[PDB]
């Protein structure tokens, strides 16, 4: 819940290396959710029914929308200083996700979980114990903001 000044820079700067290879990266990610967790598949027609890695990173689906998480989770860390507008990104995104894609809201805490298992084993050269430690807070901070329009739109 408190987030610091330095924890801020810690994230900032970490990010702008995840950002530099952020296309494999996207991928590696989801990929990691869709398998670990593959009820998360639900939700995606073009690969609803696929289970292998090799598969999954050829899906042209999957890679827009892993594409998609990058780009929202840049913006919310370009955006860090401002606090309505992480507010704003968080309403528009859970809007989005809960009317028109009817995502069950577990799935974005489950994917928190695989940005840091993901982060801290492709980048461990810079997630330091004390980087994976803010990253979490943000992390937890965009998935509280997430549930709480939820709720504001109707789903309890
Ligand atoms: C930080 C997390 C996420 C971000 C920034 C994000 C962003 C987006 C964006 C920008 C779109 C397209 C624009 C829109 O329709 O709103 C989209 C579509 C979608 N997202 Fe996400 N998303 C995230 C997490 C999730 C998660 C966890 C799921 C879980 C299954 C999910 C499922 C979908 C689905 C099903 C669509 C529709 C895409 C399609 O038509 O194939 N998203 N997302």
């Amino acid at each position: 819940s408190p987030l610091t000044d330095k924890e801020r820079v810690m994230i900032q700067d970490s990010w702008a290396k995840v950002y530099e290879n952020s296309d494999d990266t996207g991928v590696a990610i989801l990929v990691r959710l869709f398998v670990n967790f593959p009820s998360s598949r639900q939700y995606f027609s073009q690969f609803k029914h696929i289970e292998e890695p090799e598969e999954l990173e050829r899906s042209a689906q999957l890679r827009k929308h892993a594409n998609r998480v990058m780009n929202g989770l840049n913006t919310l860390v370009e955006s860090l200083d401002n606090s309505e507008k992480v507010a704003s990104v968080l309403k528009l995104l859970g809007k989005a996700h809960a009317l028109r894609h009817k995502v069950e809201p577990v799935y974005f805490k489950i994917l928190s979980g695989v940005i840091l298992e993901v982060l801290g084993e492709a980048f461990s050269e810079v997630v330091t114990p004390e980087v994976a430690a803010a990253w979490t807070k943000l992390l937890a901070t965009i998935y509280s903001g997430i549930n709480a329009v939820y709720e504001e739109v109707g789903w309890s």
